[PDB]
């Protein structure tokens, strides 16, 4: 890059030089079509069924879409036996009583179990008919939420576009990175009917290009959105341009001032020079400039003599006139001009505000480093941008904080494999009891 | 649809004709007020209670709002015998019964334990699982609430953003600021003719681009803003667009470019001129301009298309001493001023060159011409089609799987444990009867 | 305040007066840097694991970031009776034994089944409970990422939509807090600071935000604020309408429209003129213009409001040979040039016609005039109010219902099953005593 400004004291004007043209002469259409990723909604019952996220998101969406659509148009021995009989009488009689006691013991236990059973049913029944429904009710609601999120996630680009269009009545400048991806833009450029350097220029300058392009909504249907992107095409590259700035000029033997009217970008076209009257039409990036033919004015290279002379055969030369002294200042790409006339005081101050130059009732130029500020009378002009105060906004990190539920399975299964100890034990006791009795007859 | 261009070789200029005016002369105010749908947050305990969605969403929101706020300012046969055989018998029974007793002990301890355990099962449920089920139940209620807040408050939120990004004023009036339904009935209410209304209705897009929305007042639960719509003081006047290219001469050394380009368009007996694009937009043969900065001029302006020099109108122009060659693209073709040493070329659709340029100033049109080149600069008379780009989507899966319990088969086992108890009791029943027969 | 318009009949032009300047002459850079609040994702298994919200959101985000990055470059004896007795007892005991068998098998089953209940819980339900517990952790994490990273996200978008540079500096790029203190740090006078502070809106509209550098976890951009090198000078707005009543020095007719409309406004002993709206914005009696393309002119310009022709200033004008009639709306009323055959009308609030126009050039004002018509074109001097639109919202329901367990009533049953065992053991206890008394 080799940008320079050269100041023309005799015309109180300054030109910035060393820029390279790129001039729109046309447009490249392209038709981008986007499928929605649709949800098929799963009619279950969630926790609270006035809540219907999926239904609702769809409506929200569908509606946006309609909105846009609208834009388009006993008896006892005796003697003996004696005592013995009655020993057995006594023994038997104990046993009877002991057995009755046992019976009532088994009744107790039976009723115990009858109840523990009665209760285990209820435990099951809580689970099956109380908890379990609202577990897998949640399971549903979650499936919904997930679905919704994932709809916005995967349909992101479409949605972004949809908004963009809603907010712009279906037409945008800058072609957002949602309308066109870099990858896309880049290959799209590739496909343009232009020279190879041209392609490379465009590729190394996506920002400008986007700023220079439009996106027009084409057609919206619930499940497809298509729009036309509109890119610039340059009919010339690499011709030199220059920016002209202009400040009033007065004699001193008083009486007359001149300000040259025609400021802006000049920039060579086919053997002739194209002039673009207002910022608007041009953007610039380093030593690269990009302007739009559309409204340009075509003029002869003889325009240039106006930087030196004004009055000179060859070009009448747009100007404005004053009878009275006017003083002021004009900031350029690479310094500033200052026209200090009549009674007015002018000052160039440096980086730290120390005053370096002071102004001899005429028209001078200064530049960055050296000059940071000029004042004319009470107005202050800043030759450089004033740096100040960074602001900083910190973030912490965010916590996926989950804690599983876990069951004593093993220790429990122990207890049980051990209740079976007892039954297994019990049965074997009876087994033994019965043997003894099938030995009685 | 009768748009045309007629080229004026003697003024190296072209006019696009057959357009119909609509010219802004005023504004139509309307005050749109929007209620927020507020959440009443339900202080439960969610799964992890550093997480506080509803509280948090509300703050986000509330804050946006503050921000905007700030923008505003039999008895026999020796029997002794039997006795002793009964004595051994008794003695067996004793032992047998003890064995049974120990059996009932075992079972009792079995149950004592199975009981001890069923309690624990219940207790896991009640005091372990059940909290964190209906903790989840809470967090979900929240999430749902949040989502549904964004859903139902959508339009408001969209607006709120729009305003934050635009410091409280927008052009295009979005479909979020104004619905078609709304815009339409609003138009209906405007103090204009009926055709006028119909024009507006059949052109919403332009209208919206021509309208503003200004934020009026924001309160946590209400937002109100003023929409600002255009009003046309005239419809259906012809307009035309003028394009203009340099014109040089021979017998020696003057070049003319007509300065005054843009839209002309008839007003009350006189003609309104709008200097820059900006002011005008156009849809088919319909044009919409803004008086605001217009210049009013006499019909006599028209003779300038033919003559330039002529009594009646001094005529805006710029001057060159030296030959200047170039090209200018029109609505419906192109102009090309080929002068001095420069070479000029019109090529067709496929780039086959059709015309080559006789050192003057000519016009060409679409079909026929696709491209003109002046020296090394290339101009495109038509937009170049290229490469559709396509971006596919699949469809997305609501993927839920219920949990279900063997209820019947379980209830079977149980209604069947009761088999055994019912059975057991009856066995004892029988035993007892036999004993109340012993005395 | 004190805004006024004074109309100059002899120049068919009107000036609005009493505004106070503020004029851009520099910029103030500041570099804002924003940390992302990052998620450390928790690789669990959720309900359906094709779903991966956190992974997915991050990708969405990370991608936006890459995109932006790319922008940058007879009956019975005893004994016989005892005999029979024993024999009864045997049978009765057998019956008891089979009773204990029944109960044993009953328990054997109830046990068999309680295991299954546990196992459903442990191996069926419990996994999918704390699968949901995971999925929720995720959803929450996602939401909370958008919530806490809100500002950054809003910015990221804004930049994506504008190819990395915006005007209005949104409240998301700069908070009022920030803007305010930023202003405070600017190298300007105190009144100046106060001005800016009482006018945030304009300031914002006058500022730019340029994206500076993007990394996955930090975004930094430069805000660019205006600096005025003069405040509190008077400015005035000039409006201009055609004039057919005129003459110079033996020069009969000619119709004149004064070219140089827009904002004038005093600078260092000279006057700065800003040719198009664009450059200037205004809030009450406060005006804000941009030096950048201004034209510096002598106070003598003002005589042009009175004379046009006068030594001292040649005076930008345009010319017509022919009568041109029209109307021009001003800040505080309207001008109307009614010439030749044309009919002109001022109507009030309700459309009752007040004035009718004597073939010259007049001014009117708000209250009094609401409408002027020139021929068929209608101009609106005031904005037409109409129809408020209203959009209601209800409030939204956090609707949660806890699950609760009969714990007490259950524990009652069980503390009561132990009644029975406790009872049963005691019955055996008593049985055994009786038997260790047999020998
Ligand atoms: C969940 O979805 C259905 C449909 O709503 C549920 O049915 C509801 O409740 C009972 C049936 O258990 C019915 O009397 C009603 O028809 C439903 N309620 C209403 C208000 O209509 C059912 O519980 C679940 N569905 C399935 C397929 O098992
Ligand atoms: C209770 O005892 C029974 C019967 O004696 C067990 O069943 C058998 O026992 C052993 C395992 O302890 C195996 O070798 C056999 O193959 C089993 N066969 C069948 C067909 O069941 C029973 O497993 C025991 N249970 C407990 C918990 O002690
Ligand atoms: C177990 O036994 C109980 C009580 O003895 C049964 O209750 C029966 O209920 C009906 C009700 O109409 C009565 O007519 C009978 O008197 C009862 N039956 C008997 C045999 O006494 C109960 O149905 C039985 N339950 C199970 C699960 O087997
Ligand atoms: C069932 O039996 C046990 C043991 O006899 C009871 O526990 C005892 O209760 C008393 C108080 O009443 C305490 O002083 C003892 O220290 C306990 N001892 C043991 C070994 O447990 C038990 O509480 C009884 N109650 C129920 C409701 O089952
Ligand atoms: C769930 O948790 C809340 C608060 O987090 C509970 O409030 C508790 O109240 C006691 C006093 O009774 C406090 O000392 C504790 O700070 C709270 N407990 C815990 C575990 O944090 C309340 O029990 C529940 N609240 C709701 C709304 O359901
Ligand atoms: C949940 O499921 C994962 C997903 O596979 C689990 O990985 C387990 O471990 C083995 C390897 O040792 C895998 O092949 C199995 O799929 C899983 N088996 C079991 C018994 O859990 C893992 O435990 C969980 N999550 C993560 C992120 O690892
Ligand atoms: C750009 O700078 C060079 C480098 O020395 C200088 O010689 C020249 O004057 C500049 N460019 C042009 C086009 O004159």
């Amino acid at each position: 890059q080799n940008i320079t400004e050269e100041f023309y004291q005799s015309t109180c004007s300054a030109v910035s030089k060393g820029y390279l043209s790129a001039l729109r002469t046309g447009w490249y259409t392209s038709v981008i079509t986007i499928e929605l990723s649709n949800i098929k909604e799963n009619k279950c019952n969630g926790t609270d069924a006035k809540v219907k996220l999926i239904k609702q998101e769809l409506d929200k969406y569908k509606n946006a879409v309609t909105e846009l659509q609208l834009l388009m148009q006993s008896a006892i021995a005796s003697g003996v036996a004696v005592s013995k009989v009655l020993h057995l009488e006594g023994e038997v009689n104990k046993i009877k009583s002991a057995l009755l006691s046992t019976n009532k013991a088994v009744v107790s236990l039976s009723n115990g179990v009858s109840v523990l059973t009665s209760k285990v049913l209820d435990l099951k029944n809580y689970i099956d008919k109380q908890l379990l429904p609202i577990v897998n009710k949640q399971s549903c609601s979650i499936s919904n939420i997930e679905t919704v999120i994932e709809f916005q996630q995967k349909n992101n680009r479409l949605l972004e576009i949809t908004r963009e269009f809603s907010v712009n009545a279906g037409v945008t400048t800058p072609v957002s990175t949602y309308m066109l991806t870099n990858s896309e833009l880049l290959s799209l450029i590739n496909d343009m009917p232009i020279t190879n350097d041209q392609k490379k220029l465009m590729s190394n300058n996506v920002q400008i290009v986007r700023q220079q392009s439009y996106s027009i909504m084409s057609i919206i249907k619930e499940e497809v959105l298509a729009y036309v992107v509109q890119l610039p095409l340059y009919g010339v590259i690499d011709t030199p341009c220059w920016k002209l700035h202009t400040s009033p000029l007065c004699t001193t033997n008083s009486n007359i001032c001149l300000t040259r009217t025609d400021r802006g970008w000049y920039c060579d076209n086919a053997g002739s020079v194209s002039f673009f009257p207002q910022a608007e039409t041009c953007k610039v990036q380093s030593n690269r400039v990009f302007c739009d033919t559309m409204n340009s004015l075509t003029l002869p290279s003889e325009v240039n003599l106006c930087n030196v002379d004004i009055f000179n055969p060859k070009y009448d030369c747009k100007i404005m006139t004053s009878k009275t002294d006017v003083s002021s200042s004009v900031i350029t790409s690479l310094g500033a001009i200052v026209s200090c006339y009549g009674k007015t005081k002018c000052t160039a101050s440096n980086k730290n505000r120390g005053i370096i130059k002071t102004f001899s009732n005429g028209c001078d130029y200064v530049s960055n480093k050296g000059v940071d500020t000029v004042s004319v009378g009470n107005t202050l002009y800043y030759v450089n941008k004033q740096e100040g105060k960074s602001l900083y906004v910190k973030g912490e990190p965010i916590i996926n904080f989950y804690d599983p539920l876990v069951f004593p399975s093993d220790e429990f299964d122990a207890s049980i494999s051990q209740v079976n100890e007892k039954i297994n034990q019990s049965l074997a006791f009876i087994r033994k009891s019965d043997e003894l009795l099938h030995n009685v007859n």
